[PDB]
C-alpha cells in the first residue's frame, strides 16, 4: 500500500550579530590646557589614551587600516608632521606623516586579551607665522581581514 | 499546527503537503523555508518558495500516540514591503493508505 | 458510492506593519544662543544629541546611508566643513565633507540594544567676508539594509 518517500530531515540555524571591533574614541586638543602653542613653533604632543579597540569574546585577530584624509589641508600650515600610534604594551605599530598616509596596525591574539589601547605621539612645527584655531585632523580606521 | 488523528483501524498515512499560493508570498519574501515537524521530534518535511511539495508519511508507531505537525519558518522579508495579514495555503492530501 | 475527493487544507497568516527604523531628529542652530559666529571664522560647533534611532523589538542589524544633498549650495559660503557623525558609545562612524558628501555609517546588535545617538561635530570656517542668516543644510539618511 504505502510506498514511503523516505526522506527525513535535519537543521540548525547559526546567529551572526555583532562586528568584531568597536573603536572608541577620546579626541584630543592638543595645545590642550596649562599649557600653550605658538606660531611657527617647534615640539611634541602626546595623549596617551586615544583608541580603544573592544573586541568580542570570538575575535583574536584584527589588522586595521588608519588612513589620513585631510593630511592636503594641515600640509598648507605645518611642516612637519609625524604621528606615532603607540601600539598595545609599549609597543610601536603605526607611523603617520604628511607624504606617507597610510598605516597597517595589527593585534594579536596575546593583545586583544588585555584591551589594546592606541596613544598618539605627534611631532610638529608651525609653518612660518600661521595662526589658527581648532584644526581638524580626521584618521579613517578600517578593519580589512580578522579571524 | 496539524494534528493528524486516525480510526483504530488505521495504521499508515502518506501525507502529500503542497503550497499553493507561493507564486504570491514571492512578492513579499526573499526566502521562506517551512520545515514540518513530526510526530515524536522527526522532521519529514520541507517547503520552499522554489521547492514546494512534501511527502510526510507516518508509521503504526507514531500513529499511535497522536501525529502533531508543528511548523518552524525562515524567512526575510523584501526590502521594504509593508502588509497586513498575508495567507499562507497549504493542501493537505491524504495519497495511500492502509 | 461517495468518492471522497481527498484534499484538506491548513493556512496562515503574517503581519507585516513597521518599517525596522525611526529617524527622530532635533534640528541644530548652531551659531545658537550666548554664542557668537562672525564672518570668516574659524572653530568648531557639536551637538551631542541630534539623529535618535529606534527599531523595533525584531530589528538588529541597520545599514544607513547619510547624504549631504545641498554641498553644492554650501559651498558658495563656506571654505571647509567636516561632519564627523559621533555614533552610539563613543564610536564615530560618519565623516561628511563638500567633497565627499556619502557616508555608510552601520550598526550592530549590540548598539541597537541601547538607542543609536548620533551626535555631530562641525569644522568650518565662513569664506571671506560672507554674511547670511538661516542657512540649511538637509541630509538624507536612507536604510539600504536590514535583519
Ligand atoms: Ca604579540
Ligand atoms: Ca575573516
Ligand atoms: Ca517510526
Ligand atoms: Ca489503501
Ligand atoms: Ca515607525
Ligand atoms: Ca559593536
Ligand atoms: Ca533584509
Amino acid at each position: 500500500s504505502v510506498t514511503s518517500d523516505r526522506t527525513y530531515y535535519g537543521y540548525g540555524d547559526v546567529s551572526v550579530k555583532n562586528e568584531p571591533v568597536n573603536v572608541v574614541v577620546s579626541p584630543f586638543s592638543f595645545p590642550g590646557a596649562n599649557a600653550s602653542l605658538s606660531s611657527g613653533g617647534q615640539g611634541v604632543f602626546k595623549k596617551p589614551d586615544w583608541i580603544r579597540v573592544v573586541n568580542q569574546s570570538d575575535v583574536e585577530n584584527v589588522k586595521l587600516e588608519i588612513d589620513w584624509v585631510n593630511a592636503n589641508q594641515a600640509a598648507n600650515y605645518f611642516d612637519y608632521a609625524r604621528i606615532l600610534v603607540t601600539g598595545p604594551n609599549g609597543q610601536v605599530k603605526g607611523y603617520l606623516s604628511l607624504q606617507h598616509g597610510k598605516a597597517w596596525i595589527t593585534l594579536d591574539a596575546e593583545e586583544l586579551r588585555e584591551g589594546a589601547v592606541l596613544g598618539a605621539v605627534m611631532y610638529y612645527e608651525v609653518k612660518e607665522g600661521v595662526l589658527a584655531s581648532r584644526l581638524p585632523l580626521v584618521f579613517k580606521v578600517r578593519v580589512v581581514e580578522t579571524g
